């Protein structure tokens, strides 16, 4: 029997795996229950923590995936399928996992947590590409990730109501966080030096996090990867919350008014119904919106997240923010007319006028009009590969980059400690057309050292890439730097702008991240808006 | 005795000119020749009335009066100010026009050139010294004529709808000098079947109104407009403002309720003590702006000149268009903080947004938000040689590229053949200081071909380069097209854009005036002001 797999937590006892890799080996306990199984009465409520256990929980297997629609654009195509379930989805699904070093840590050992993404309305900590062991195997720390509820599940509010009071999938990363204060040292981690990391809605959820008084003790570090709470996307006011709600109840055959007979019809339906109707809530046709995100309703977030970055006072604060060198292109292929994977995507003048009420949905058509000036060149106006590439950087700027620089800049000038970075390689396995770039996500495989893995493609320079990836932020969670006694990583400042490149070269400094461009997007189109 | 040759009839009567000698050879001129009425006592703000027949000879054989003008005193002595302040006695009596013909007079009909010239419609004279006609008659051998208006109060005071003070009496004169030219020019050898108007600034601006004013339209067949446009932000005045300006003024010198009685007050008070208070009536500080300018009142222009523009056909039409390389500097040093000939004016970033609202006055705060968004550089936001750089460039694009930019685009794209260019040659002999470039108005005296007169000290380059550009304009009035019968000079149009660059080497072709810009001011800033 190997006591190293034999843990007990303040639940109960459990049985963990021994991994292999190419470095040896690691510890892993997959499928931890934190919470009791959100089932039934307790659909759209705050997660309880689990009730302690008797025997030995098995530990050896990734738990079920929260319930979530599954893409069906490129069936069976690898650039997609990589983000759907890859186990049975659940609405039991409030499991984590914990990687470690083998044998275990007996000293205090830095400890990561991975909160993935998905636009919260999808992802699973099981994935492929989140595989703690090269990260913990390298690096010597302990990976924590958990499940949350996504969709309708996790996000669904009618505000005011205590049957559906919205962002119980924040909640659910939240008691995560508290399992690993009171838990994680069981395994050698350290619960003094915890730094999130997430990417896309992930990364949204750290901002969050960072952003809300009770999540602020439970974590000393940050990450956000191609994503900000401040995101266009990433939240949702009150009203809208409960149209959306209200309109889901509606396809769903439930009444009407009154908040608790509509919930009740809502729990009385089969979860993979209200899953089949989520994305008919959105106002219009769109490209990166997402139907239930967290809402700002004062409790979980007492203001906007724009209003939280404004306010705060940052000081004691590090965090490495980053972005793709094309965060855009993937998610034109998801309704912009004229594109698609399986061609050049060489749009006419006619369809990036459209693509831009598509990337930019609900505006006035001034504020379009103001968009279709910025990203026009008006010495080659209709040219079709400008124009891919102009409606790409309307997407990937109004969504993910001036989110990002936006905080990355208000937390620098306020008191934080700062690393920019964009990720510039285009992984020699990437299955996605060569017009996309680097697109959104394809940092991720990197970070965790995917490439190590013998069994796939990736060259003997790549490998050293994603050596090099993950003891930049391993170096950052450990002390708030990345650099090590070779360049310098220097910190992003709202004067300076300093950011890195990503690639198989040398670090290089650059300044701005799209300075001009979101100048546009974080402080004009606000003022246009309104007035 | 007589001088045959120096001795002309037309319908007034005869006239008496000079044998003038230039460099190359002697020209014939017919300086001072009257062609109204004086437009004196109960004439003031009225129409120009034709000149009525005389007896015997009319010496025409000086320049005539200045009309009645404001005198710049901002840097009194300053050759690069005083070269165009009035060079003659003031005058309401100032309605002549001058004629400078070949010596002896052409056997055949001979392409006429027609000189408007500029000074915001508060001032400006034929007789200045870089308006000599003498080398381009010499040099290319056509017929120039050029004529005195009345500016300022005197031609542009407007109470629409009145009978005493219609407005746009000035360019009535304008007008009336080229129905003189019809019936006349023919007797000193010109062709009124050829006929090129050309003007600067406010003539280029005047220029572009009798192309948009049927009575005009069929006087001349071509058109050269040197840094102004009609659709100008500086260059017309609607009839409200207008009246608000005009009722102002009358009240700032005691006047008087009966439009007619308002203008009875206005004609008894001496010329100066109107000049004295013009400027006065402006509704804020600004730069490029000026008080009494043309008026859409439905009778000269029927609409707006962007109206005009946008509607009118121009089959048949050749027009000549262009600007020079630093059109907003000249401008800045008479109200922008922190400018001045005298030092560098290296601005800080609070006198650039304050010059943002001198430059661009009359516009909401969104509006100047706007332009503050397009003309910072948000990697440099506080640089000041870029902020000088910006705010020259905010003030030349917003009152000259793009106005003239809007007009070309839009008669190419209708039919008429457009040849553009950028004047890039700083004058040797220029007394402005070195951070002001190729300022507005310095590509003048090399059209007139002023570097051949002996007395001044232009470089021999310099000579060659005017003899060049002489050649360019005289070709055009000939011919319609600048190219000679070699670097050729290819016409602008809509989408290709191409213009040529005017220096000391030969032509090249460029394409866009400033097209990233002036999509801004012509497409987008239009938009907003509506919403
Ligand atoms: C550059 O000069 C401007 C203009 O000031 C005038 O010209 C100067 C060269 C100098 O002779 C001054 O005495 C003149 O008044 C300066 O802007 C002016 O600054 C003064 C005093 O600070 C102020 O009273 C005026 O209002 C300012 N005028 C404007 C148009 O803003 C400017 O400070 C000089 N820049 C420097 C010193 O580099
Ligand atoms: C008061 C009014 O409407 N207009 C009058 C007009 O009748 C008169 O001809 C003119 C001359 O005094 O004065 C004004
Ligand atoms: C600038 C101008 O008008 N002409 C002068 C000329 O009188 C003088 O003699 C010369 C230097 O000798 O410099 C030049």
């Amino acid at each position: 029997e190997d006591a190293e797999l034999l843990v007990t937590v303040r639940g109960g006892r459990l049985r963990g795996i021994r991994l292999k890799t190419p470095g040896g080996p690691v510890s892993a306990f997959l499928g931890i229950p934190f919470a009791e199984p959100p089932m039934g009465p307790r659909r759209f409520l705050p997660p309880e923590p689990k009730q302690p256990w008797s025997g030995v929980v098995d530990a050896t297997t990734f738990q079920s995936v929260c319930y979530q629609y599954v893409d069906t654009l490129y069936p069976g195509f690898e650039g997609t399928e990589m983000w759907n379930p890859n186990r049975e989805l659940s609405e039991d699904c409030l499991y984590l996992n914990v990687w470690t070093p083998y044998p275990r840590p007996t000293s205090p050992t830095p400890v990561l947590v991975w909160i993935y993404g998905g636009g919260f309305y999808s992802g699973a900590s099981s994935l492929d590409v989140y595989d703690g062991r090269f990260l913990v195997q390298a690096e010597r720390t302990v990976l924590v990730s958990m499940n949350y509820r996504v969709g309708a599940f996790g996000f669904l509010a009618l505000p005011g109501s205590r049957e559906a009071p919205g962002n119980v999938g924040l909640l659910d990363q939240r008691l995560a966080l508290q399992w690993v204060q009171e838990n994680v040292a069981a395994f050698g981690g350290d619960p003094t030096s915890v730094t999130l990391f997430g990417e896309s809605a992930g990364a949204a959820s750290v901002g969050m996090h960072l952003l809300s008084p009770p999540s602020r003790g439970l974590f000393h570090r940050a990450v956000l990867q191609s994503g900000a709470p401040n995101g266009p996307w990433a939240t949702v006011g009150m009203g809208e919350a409960r149209r959306r709600a209200t309109q889901l109840a509606h396809l769903v055959g439930c009444p009407p008014g009154n908040d608790t007979e509509l919930v009740a019809c809502l729990r009385t339906r089969p979860a993979q119904v209200l899953v089949n109707h989520e994305w008919h809530v959105l106002p219009q046709e769109s490209v990166f919106r997402f139907s239930f995100v967290p809402v700002v309703d004062g409790d979980f977030l007492s203001d906007t997240p724009e209003a939280l970055i404004n306010a705060g006072d940052f000081h004691g604060l590090q965090v490495l923010v980053g972005v793709v060198k094309d965060e855009g292109s993937y998610f034109l292929v998801y309704g912009a007319p004229g594109f698609s994977k399986d061609n050049e995507s060489l749009i006419s003048r006619a369809e990036f006028l459209a693509g831009v009420r598509v990337g930019v949905p609900q505006v006035s058509d001034l504020a379009a009009e103001a968009v279709v000036l910025h990203y026009t060149d008006w010495l080659h106006p209709e040219d079709p590969a400008r124009l891919r590439e102009a409606l790409s950087d309307v997407v990937g700027d109004h969504n993910v980059v001036c989110p990002v620089a936006q905080l990355a800049g208000r937390l620098a000038a306020q008191g934080a400690r700062v690393y920019a970075y964009v990720f510039e390689h285009r992984a020699s396995t990437l299955s996605w057309p060569l017009w996309m770039g680097v697109p959104h996500g394809y940092e991720i495989e990197f970070i965790f050292g995917i490439p190590l893995d013998p069994s796939r493609n990736y060259t003997a320079e790549e490998k050293i890439f994603a050596q090099r990836l993950m003891r930049y932020w391993a170096n950052f969670a450990r002390t708030g730097d990345p650099n090590e006694p070779a360049p310098q990583w220097p910190p992003y400042t709202a004067g300076a702008q300093q950011y890195v490149s990503l690639d198989l070269r040398p670090l290089e400094v650059r300044r701005g991240l799209r300075a001009q461009a979101c100048a546009f997007w974080n402080r004009f189109l606000p003022k246009l808006l309104s007035a």
